C-alpha cells in the first residue's frame, strides 16, 4: 500500500508541472522543481525505456542551464512525458483498494478535463497574444470563460472569433470540447447502472416468486409476508448454500473460516463454554441452521423427539400439558430438546415460536455419535437433563 | 408506515425553511415556524449526536431572541443542519413501499436540483446587490433566468459578467450546473434500462426457441404458435415449476399458500364443494397441470385409462363411437375419466378438447390411494359414475 | 391484425386533431371534421366511461352548433381527451408485431415532443398575441424557431423575454424542454444497449472459452479455429440441446415441430424417398448430428464398424486399402457404414473428411431395430450393400 | 484479410468522392477521378443490381462527356450511390477481427456525421449563394462554423436567419444535429457499460461470497486473503472446470487442445524430458492440479502416502523427522511423493508448502496403471527413488 502511496505523491506532482509549464508564454518556485525532480529520482530508485522516461523528467533542466549560462516552456515538456506511466498505477489502485469500475475512470475523466481546458484556453490566447504583448490574469480569466462555456456546450455567445484562423481553431475546440462532455456522461450512466445490477441479483430470487404470486392473484396478506421472508434471509444471507459456496475455499482456510463460523454460534451455550474444542469443531460442521416463524409448534408433547434446537436468535415458550404455562421464556443462548434426546423418549413437553426463530438443529444420530464420543460432554448437559 | 408518514411531513417542512432562509438579504410566518420547530420537537420524541442535531434545529431561536432583544439569516442554518438524517429516511420509505430503483434517486435529485438554483440564484444576485442596496422580485426572476438557463445548459447570453469575479463566479456555476444535468440523465437511463432488463428474462425463455427455430429456418406457420404458445404460458405463469419455486419457504407459510392454491381450483367442483378439507388438501398435492391443445384426443375410445381430468379452463368435447355425438360439452369445472377409472375400464368414450384446455390431472394410483382413504367421496363420485 | 390496422387509423386522426384544435385563435375544412368524427364513431362500433369518452369525441360540434346558431377552440378539446386509450392500443401493436422493446417508446416520444412544440410555441404566442391582434404564417414559425432552439438545449439568443410575465413562462419552457431531449437519449441509449446485451448472450459460451485460452496462453494458430469453430456452430444453431429445448414444447406440436426437423434432412436420401412416413418418423426421433474436421478418419478400415453416417453436409473421401483411391467422393445426401452394418462386419474400407462434415449418425442397434421392424427398408438399402 | 483490405481501399474512395461532388457549385483531380474508377473497376472484378450499382459508381462520366463535347455535380451522385454496400463490408470487417460492439459503430457515426456536416454547411450556403454569385474558403468555413456549432448544441448566437426560409432550414438543420449527437452518446454509454458487464461476470464468484462474508461479519483479516485467493485463481484461470469446458470441443481439434496442455507442463520434469509420448499424453490426461497455500503440511512423514506430486510453481520444503531439516528446496519442475509411492509405503518425510502451490497430483492408482504399463518409466524414476 506504501508503494500506492508513493504513486499518488509522484501522480501529484506530475499534473501540478503540467499546469506550470504552458504557462510559461506570459526563488521559491525554483525550489519546488529541486522537490518535484527529487521526488522524481526517488522514483527511479523505487524502480529500460521507462527508466529513461523517468530520467528524463528528473532531469533537473532549466535552472541547471540557467546556472550555466521560451526554451524554458519547451524544457518543460520533460516532466510531461512521464504520465504515461498511469497505465501501471492504476492497477496498483485498484489492487490496494479495489473500488466499483467507473469510479476509478471518473477520476481520469476529471483530471484530464481539467487539464485540456488549461491548454485549451492557453491555445486561445496563444492565437489573441499574436494581437498584443503580454497579458495578466484578467486575460487568462477570460480565456477560461469562453473555453469552458464552449467545452460544457453552454455557449453565450459573449466571444466569437473575427479571422478564419480563429474560426479554425474554436471548430477544433467545438469538436473536442463536445466529446469530453459525452464521455462525461458516460460514465455516470455505467457507474449508477451497474449499482442497480447488484441490488437487482439480490433480490432475483424473491422477484420471481413474487411474480409468481402475482400471475396466481394471491392477495396482499401474504404476498407482503412473503417478501419480508426472503428481505429477512437476505439480510442474514442465511438463504445462501452455505456449505456449497464455501466448498471451492482451499480446505485449509476453509476450515479455518468454518472455525470462525463456530466461533460465531459457540459462545452463548455454557455446554460449548466447557466443551472441549475437539467437539466444538465436530458439532459445529453437524449443526444446521432452521427457521421457524411465530406461533411454530416447534415440538409437540407425546410425539417422539429426535433433535436438540440450540436457540440462536428469538423468543420460545415451553409448555407443558396445558399449552399455556411457560414452563420457560428460552432465549437467545439456550437450548432444548435434550430432555427427549438424552431420555430417548417423546417430547415431554410442547413448544412454541414467540417470535421468528434462528436455532441450530442437531439429530439424534449426529447428537448420539458426538456425545458418544464426547461422552463427559454426554454426561455434561445429561446432568442438566434431570430438571 | 405511520412512521413513515411522519418523515413525510418534516421533509417537507425542512425543504421549505431550506428555501426561507437564503432570503433573508432582502405575523403570520412567524407562527409557521413555530409550527415548524414544533413538529420537529415532536420528532425528537419519536425518537446521541442526533438528538443534538434534532435540538438545534428545534430550537425556537430568531423569535426568542427577537423578544429577548443578517443574524437571522444566519440562524436559519440551524434548521438546514437537520437535512442529512435523510439517509435513514429513505431507508424506511424504501421498507415502506418496495419501488424500481432509480425512480427514488430521481425524487432526490429533483430535490436537491431545485435547492441548488435558488441558492445559486441568491448568489448572483448578493454579487450584483454589491452593486445596489435592496431588489424586489424582478431581480429575483431575473437572476433564476439566468441562473436556470445556464444550468440547463442552454445558455441565451443575455446576460453576462462584465468583471473577473462576476465571470470567475459563472465559471464555478457553469461546472456544477452541468454536471447536475448529466446526472439527471443518468437516472432516466439507468431506471428506463432495468425495466426493459426486467421483460427480457421474461421472454428469455421463448427467445432462445425463437433463435433456434430461425437457425432451422422454420416457417412463421409455426413460429408464431410457438411464441403464443410461451406467451399464454408466461400470461399464467403455469410454465414455472411451482413446487420448486415454493419449495424454499418455510414450511409452515408455504404449506398455506399451498392452501391459497387449493383455494383457487377447489370451488368449481361440486366433488370438492362436498369434500372434507383432509381430502381437498390431499388430493391438491397430488393434482397436476396439464395443457391440451384445440383438437387434441385426450382420451381414445377402446384405450386403458388411468387418470381424472379436472377441467380448470376450456372446451371439451365428450363423444361416443362415432366422434360426432357430443356426449358432453365439457367446460369448466366439470370432470372426466372418472368413468373409466372408477370402472377399472378402458375409455368407454372419446375425449377431444375443443380450445385450449387447462386441465388437472389425478392418475389413477392416486386417485385410488386418495379415494381408499376418503371412501365416501369413493362413494360420492361413484354415485355420478353410474351415467 | 386489422383491428391494429384500425387503431393506426384512429391515432393518425386523434394527432391531426391536435394540431388543428390549439390553432383556433389566429369548406373542405369542415368536410374532414365530418370525416374524423365518422370513424370514431365506427371506433364506437367496434367497441363505460371509455363508451362516454369516445362519445364526446364523436361529437359533431362546433359545425352542428353553427348550423344551429374561440368556443370552437374550446370545442376541439373534447377529441383530445380520447387520446388516453393509447395504453390499450399499444399492448394490441406489441402483441401485434412484437418488436424490439423501446422502439415503441422512440414513436411515442416523437409524437408526444412533436405536440409539445407545437402547443408551446402557440403558448409563446399568446403572451405576445397580448402585445398585437392577429399574426400570420412568419410569426407561427418564429414561435417555432425559438421554441425548438429551446427545446433542443441550442439557444441562439435572438429571442427573449422583455416582461417578467415572459420571463417565467420562458423558464418554465426551458424546464420541460429539457427533460423532454433527456428522456429522448434515454431511449436511444436503452435500445442500443439491449441489442449488443443479446449478441453478448450468444458469444457467451466460446469467450468465456477464449478467456481460458487466453489464460494458458495458447498461440493464435488454435484459438482463432476454436472461434471459428464455435461461430459455424452459432450459425447453424447446432450446438443447442435441441431435445431439451424442445422438451418444453406442448407433445402434440412438439411433435409436428419434429416432424419439421424430419423433413429438414428426409429428402436427400433416396432410402428415404423410398421409405415410408413411419419409418422416417422413428429414424428421424433416432438420427445424431455428429461434426467432422478436414481429415478426420471417420472409418478405420479393418474396424469394426456400429453405426450408419448419413451425410447431411460437406465431402468424404471413401478409400480402399492404399488410402488413396476414392472410391467415392461422397457428397450430401450420401450416406455410409451400411456396407459394414449390413454385413455385420468391420470397415472394408477408410473413410476420410474432405471437409468439415454435419452427418447424421445411426448406431447399429438403433438400425437394427429399426429395420428389423421395417425389414422391407433393411431389405431397401440391403440391396445397394452389395456394392 | 486481403479481401477485407481491399474493402477499406474502396471505402475511403467512396468517402472522398462524397466530399469533392457537393462542391461542384462554387488536371491531377482528373486523374484521381480516374484511378477512383479505377479501383472500383477492379472492385467489380473482386464480385445482379450490385453489378449494376458498382457498374454505375465505376462508370467515367463527365471527363468522358466532357471529352464528347452543373450537370457534372449531378454525375456525382453516381459514386454515392454505391455506399450502400457497406452493409456487407461491415460483416467481413468483423469477421476479420472481431472488436467489441459498438467500437465499429462509434467509426460509423464518425463517418455518417462527418458526412452530414459538410453537406449541411453547403446547403446553408446555397440559401445564402441565392443572396450573392460566387464565394471562396473564408464563406465555406464559416458555413462550418454556423453548422458545427449548431449540431454540437452550442449555438454561439453569431450567425441566424433572416427570412423564413432560412428559418426553416434551420429549424430542420437544428433538429437533425441534436438527434446527431445523441446517436453520439448512446455508443459511449453502451460501450462503456459492456465493459464493465465483462468485468463483473470474472468477479461474479468471489462477490458472492464476499457478500456472504460481509452478512456474517467477518473481519478483514480473512476476507482480504479470500478476495486475493479469488484473484490469483483468476489470474491463472485454474477455478475452470477445464474439462467440462473443453468438453464441447470437437474431440479430435479438443485432443490437439489438451496436447497444447500437455505442452504446458511436460518440459521441465526429466521424467517426461525422458519419457515416451503415449505416457505422456496418458499421464497429462491423468495429473490433476491441485493448490496448496504457505505452511500446508502436505505430506506428513509416517503416513501412508498415495499421491506424486509434481511441483508446477512454487517452493517446498521436504523435511526429515526434526521438521527443520530442509532435505530439499523443492522447486519448479521437482516432484516428490515417488519415495512413498515406489515403495508402497509411509511418507518418510514430511512436507511443508514454502509459498503458496501449484502442483500436479497422480494417484496412486493411476501412478501404478500407468508406470504398470510404463514399467521401463517405471524403472526410470525408481532409479532415483534409492535417494
Amino acid at each position: 500500500r506504501i508503494r500506492v502511496y508513493w504513486d499518488i505523491l509522484v501522480f501529484i506532482c506530475i499534473f501540478w508541472a503540467s499546469l506550470e509549464s504552458p504557462l510559461r508564454i506570459v526563488l521559491l518556485l525554483t525550489c519546488i522543481y529541486f522537490f518535484i525532480d527529487f521526488v522524481f529520482a526517488l522514483d527511479i530508485l523505487w524502480n529500460g525505456s521507462w527508466f529513461i522516461i523517468d530520467l528524463i523528467a528528473a532531469l533537473p533542466l532549466e535552472y541547471a542551464t540557467t546556472t550555466i549560462f521560451y526554451l524554458y516552456l519547451l524544457l518543460g515538456v520533460t516532466r510531461i512525458l512521464k504520465v504515461f506511466r498511469i497505465s501501471d498505477i492504476l492497477q496498483r489502485i485498484n489492487l490496494a483498494f479495489q473500488p466499483t469500475p467507473g469510479i476509478l475512470r471518473l477520476v481520469l475523466f476529471a483530471f484530464w478535463a481539467t487539464l485540456v481546458a488549461h491548454w485549451c484556453a492557453v491555445g486561445w490566447l496563444y492565437v489573441d497574444d499574436l494581437l498584443d504583448y503580454q497579458t495578466g490574469w484578467s486575460e487568462y480569466i477570460i480565456a477560461l470563460y469562453w473555453t469552458v462555456a464552449t467545452i460544457a456546450t453552454v455557449g453565450y455567445g459573449d466571444i466569437t472569433p473575427s479571422t478564419d484562423s480563429q474560426r479554425i481553431y474554436t471548430i477544433f475546440v467545438m469538436i473536442l470540447g463536445a466529446g469530453v462532455y459525452a464521455t462525461v456522461i458516460g460514465n455516470i450512466a455505467s457507474i449508477l447502472g451497474s449499482l442497480d445490477l447488484a441490488k437487482a441479483a439480490q433480490r432475483k430470487k424473491m422477484a420471481q416468486v413474487d411474480s409468481f404470486l402475482k400471475a396466481r392473484n394471491i392477495s396482499q396478506n401474504i404476498r407482503r409476508r412473503v417478501r419480508d421472508y426472503y428481505m429477512y434471509i437476505i439480510d442474514r444471507g442465511w438463504g445462501e448454500d452455505e456449505n456449497a459456496l464455501l466448498n471451492d475455499l482451499p480446505i485449509s482456510l476453509r476450515r479455518e473460516v468454518k472455525i470462525q463460523l463456530h466461533r460465531d454460534l459457540l459462545e452463548k451455550v455454557p455446554f460449548l463454554k466447557g466443551a472441549d474444542p475437539a467437539l466444538v469443531t465436530s458439532l459445529v460442521f453437524s449443526m444446521k441452521p432452521m427457521i421457524f416463524l411465530e406461533g411454530d409448534t416447534i415440538f409437540r408433547r407425546g410425539e417422539k423427539g429426535d433433535d436438540l434446537y440450540i436457540l440462536s436468535e428469538g423468543s420460545v415458550d415451553i409448555l407443558d400439558s396445558d399449552e399455556k404455562t411457560i414452563l420457560l421464556s428460552l432465549q437467545e443462548g439456550q437450548f432444548f430438546g435434550e430432555l427427549a434426546l438424552v431420555m430417548d423418549a417423546p417430547r415431554s413437553a410442547t413448544v412454541r415460536a414467540t417470535t421468528t426463530c434462528e436455532i441450530y438443529t442437531l439429530s439424534k444420530t449426529d447428537f448420539d455419535n458426538v456425545l458418544k464420543r464426547f461422552s463427559q460432554f454426554r454426561s455434561a448437559i445429561e446432568e442438566s437433563v434431570a430438571h
